[PDB]
């Protein structure tokens, strides 16, 4: 008896406005290792940021464009960096382990 479930059913792990501290608070506190989102750069050069939560361990990496139009990810340097044409790709290739990333992208929270 009774049908009640909205739509907007998503969490969406991309937000211009939540800043370091409620970001690696947010995968902290929900906690579920493998966590990421993708959060506003401070600022810096007109970056993206990725919050990731491993054991105890948040690593948050910068996303650059650079002097062009391309999303590249510094993991390291040797390491074959891959330049995106959307944070879709990013979140996808990176849900792989690469050689860099403490656990690889598991789910958001």
């Amino acid at each position: 008896m009774g049908h009640h479930h909205h739509h907007h059913s998503h969490m969406s792990w991309y937000h211009r406005d939540l800043s370091r501290a409620a970001a690696e608070e947010l995968l902290a506190r929900a906690g579920r290792d493998g966590s990421f989102l993708v959060r506003d750069s401070e600022s810096v050069a007109g970056a993206f940021a990725l919050c990731v939560l491993y054991q105890k361990h948040v690593h948050t990496y910068r996303i650059l464009p650079d002097g062009e139009d391309f999303l590249a990810v510094q993991t390291s340097q040797g390491v074959p960096v891959r330049r995106f044409q959307t944070l879709g790709e990013l979140i996808g290739l990176y849900a792989q382990p690469n050689q860099g990333l403490v656990c690889a992208l598991l789910l958001p929270v």
